[PDB]
């Protein structure tokens, strides 16, 4: 079992189906960024402590979902042999219930917060912004190729999830959020 | 209060003013990368310990400044309703005094250093390179649209600040820097 | 000694040789991403503990090699004054022996694993995906300019190294890997 095949040494790689693409192709970038997010989520999960244990399981669940998302991003819409498997409905509602819960429990802001606080909250804000980077790449792909739009819906919602969870993480250790000092009242 | 509006589910988003852009638009990428840097800085700040407490306040200050920078990056130069608020002068001189101080105190190198050392120093080198990534995106934007050039000045200087602070962080725990073994004498 | 020259304040910068490029130029991005990887590796190394000490030296070695790689990426192929110095052969075989060893020792999977586990294993998966991001940028450069193809070979192999090392890191603390629940048997 050798994970190195050396077939990518010239800069091309296989997607799902028969097509090979350059490694910088917008599709390869899209699921590559999802993979980087997925690794970051694993890193974030590794920072869980006794105050923040309640977040551990859902972070693992998100990793499972990001594999499902990446699968579809790797799959051309006109590949006869492979189909999209990701359905946004249940995963996205699941995220929304957590955003709702976490928004309700934490102290309310009007103003932008500094992305920071505890190590876990800060890692969740990093997750938030990597998710947003991945989303930009998914949009890049979408503008050139037919994608499963369900992935974009979920990935969009997911960065709201990470924002909400980051604030929740601070709340779980009673670390106050800090406000952006020049912020207008932006959350309504 | 629902932070999820679902208006971005199709890949477009509002900037400051009335314009909507695709999420992968160079402007949205520019302030998105600034936001990722901002989250990283929060993460770096969360790693401060009793040896490195002297760096905590300025890292928070940098977060405030990155919100000011992102505001202007989000604002088209011909938006009648919104103006640039960021002025580079004082923030950049403030960075320069710290670069000066930190450069003076730490052991002098000629040669490239390995970006590493303590956890905080290493996080500061990560900050350095995320700042540089954000700067590249700001330049991408600048080549297509009129930006507040003050933001570029500050963001340029900021990666020098993170280099200097990373070396300072090592010095604060008396962790020696390691040299790149094939380095020419590059700092003069 | 002032590391800030202010010459890049307008968005252009020098490469090796006489050429100046915009900071978002594909070459500047390529070695800039290598620099971000290099900083991440330093961060990963800073997470080493008594269980994982055996990985510390090779991570430092990888930092040395990434400087060698970046040098060549910074060097145009037709620069009369500067030459490529990186040779892939020995560094890449060195990576392969470690991939082999680490693959052999850890429990075998068929299926995709969640990128996660201990803090160090998770950081190694982050390294894996930053390496892959850098590789995409190196390919972007290659499609426009003649590069030292040895760098691409090594950088390709390196993300396999980080995958193998991440699994090894889990094994060193006896943290089980978790499988992607919808994975097909992909490793053969
Ligand atoms: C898509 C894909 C991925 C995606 C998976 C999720 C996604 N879609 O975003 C991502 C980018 C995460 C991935 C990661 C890696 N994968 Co991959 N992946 C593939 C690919 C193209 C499809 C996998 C799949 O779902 N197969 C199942 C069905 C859909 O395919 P089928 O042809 O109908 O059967 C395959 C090639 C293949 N198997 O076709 C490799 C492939 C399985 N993966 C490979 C490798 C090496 C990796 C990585 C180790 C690369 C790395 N160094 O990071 C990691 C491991 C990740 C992990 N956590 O376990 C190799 C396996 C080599 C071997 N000896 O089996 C393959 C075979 C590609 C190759 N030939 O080089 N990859
Ligand atoms: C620019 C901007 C940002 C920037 C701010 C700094 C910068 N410029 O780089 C960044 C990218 C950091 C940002 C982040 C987020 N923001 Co925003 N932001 C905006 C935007 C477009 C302008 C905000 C502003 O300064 N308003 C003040 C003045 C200039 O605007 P005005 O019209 O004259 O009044 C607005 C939309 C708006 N308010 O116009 C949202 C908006 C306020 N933000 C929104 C959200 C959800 C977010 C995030 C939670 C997104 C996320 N999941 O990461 C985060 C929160 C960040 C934090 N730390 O608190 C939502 C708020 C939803 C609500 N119920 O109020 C808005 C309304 C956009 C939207 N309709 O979806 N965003
Ligand atoms: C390429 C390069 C880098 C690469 C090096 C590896 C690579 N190639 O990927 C990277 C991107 C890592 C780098 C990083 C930085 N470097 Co640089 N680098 C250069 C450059 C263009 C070549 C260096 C070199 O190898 N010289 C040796 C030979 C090949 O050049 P020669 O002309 O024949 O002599 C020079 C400019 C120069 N020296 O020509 C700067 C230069 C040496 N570096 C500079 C700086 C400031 C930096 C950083 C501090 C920037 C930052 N804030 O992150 C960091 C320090 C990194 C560290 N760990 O020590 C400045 C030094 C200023 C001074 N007072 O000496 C220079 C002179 C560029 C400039 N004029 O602004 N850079
Ligand atoms: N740099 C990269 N960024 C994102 N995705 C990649 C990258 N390289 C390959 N891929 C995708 O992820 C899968 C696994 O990567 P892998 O390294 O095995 O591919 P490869 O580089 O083509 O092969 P090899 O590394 O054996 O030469 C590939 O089949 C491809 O779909
Ligand atoms: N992926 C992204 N990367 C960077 N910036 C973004 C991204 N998506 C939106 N933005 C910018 O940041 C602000 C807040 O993001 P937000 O998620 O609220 O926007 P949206 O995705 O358009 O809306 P929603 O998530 O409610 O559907 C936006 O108004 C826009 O200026
Ligand atoms: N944002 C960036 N991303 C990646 N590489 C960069 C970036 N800016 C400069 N470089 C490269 O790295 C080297 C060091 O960066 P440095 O900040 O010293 O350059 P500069 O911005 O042109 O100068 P200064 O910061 O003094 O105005 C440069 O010579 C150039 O090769
Ligand atoms: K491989
Ligand atoms: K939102
Ligand atoms: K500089
Ligand atoms: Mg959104
Ligand atoms: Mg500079
Ligand atoms: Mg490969």
């Amino acid at each position: 079992v050798k994970i190195y095949t050396k077939n990518g040494d010239k800069g091309q790689t296989r997607i799902i189906g028969k097509q090979i693409l350059y490694k910088n192709d917008p599709r390869v970038a899209a699921y590559g960024e999802v993979d980087e997010l997925n690794s970051w989520v694993g890193y974030t999960k590794s920072l869980i402590n006794s105050h923040t244990q309640v977040l551990s399981n859902e972070l693992e669940e998100i990793q499972q979902l990001l594999f499902d998302c990446g699968h579809d991003l790797a799959t051309p819409a006109d590949d006869e042999r492979h189909s999209f498997k990701f359905k946004q409905e249940q995963p996205t509602v699941w995220l929304e219930e957590k955003i709702d819960n976490y928004t309700q429990v934490v102290p309310a802001v009007k103003k932008f917060i500094l992305p920071g606080g505890t190590q876990l909250a800060s890692a969740l804000h990093v997750a938030r912004t990597i998710t947003r980077r991945a989303e930009r790449q998914i949009v890049q792909l979408m503008r050139e190729e037919q994608i499963n739009q369900d992935v974009l819906i979920f990935i969009n919602r997911l960065s709201d999830y990470f924002f909400a969870a980051a604030r929740y993480a601070n709340y779980l250790e009673q670390q106050p959020d800090m406000l952006y000092r020049n912020s207008k009242d932006v959350f309504r």
